[PDB]
Parts: C-alpha cells; structure tokens; sequence
C-alpha cells in the first residue's frame, strides 16, 4: 500500500460522500 491507499481514499470518498 504505497501508490493503492493514497488513490482509492479520495475515489470512494468523493463517489458517495461529496456533499453529505
């Protein structure tokens, strides 16, 4: 989990919880 944890944190963040 070097380049993997930094990229799917603001993936899955921003999909269903960008506003709420």
């Amino acid at each position: 989990k070097s380049m993997i944890n930094a990229y799917l944190d603001k993936l899955d963040l921003e999909t269903v919880r960008k506003i709420h």
